[PDB]
């Protein structure tokens, strides 16, 4: 995965865990080539596999 | 049109007068129904035909 940080224009979910990414901006990262959504505190935990 | 202020995630630049939208976030108004983007100072100067 490639994670850039993302400003989401809808309440998008955590696709690791689950939970609503927070916020009106910069709410998690997404990743540029397979488009993951995470929270900043999930990254760490995805596996690299995309 | 129905603008709304929306994120920019890439260099964009303004439907009505050409120049760049200047900021990290909250950068222009989007309009909701056939994407137009505007810079927040030319929303009033652009003709309703949406
Ligand atoms: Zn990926
Ligand atoms: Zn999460
Ligand atoms: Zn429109
Ligand atoms: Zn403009």
């Amino acid at each position: 995965h490639r994670f850039k940080v993302y400003n989401y224009m809808s309440p998008t979910f955590c696709d690791h865990c689950g939970s609503l990414l927070w916020g009106l901006v910069k709410q998690g990262l997404k990743c540029e080539d397979c488009g993951m959504n995470v929270h900043h505190k999930c990254r760490e935990k995805v596996a690299n596999l995309c």
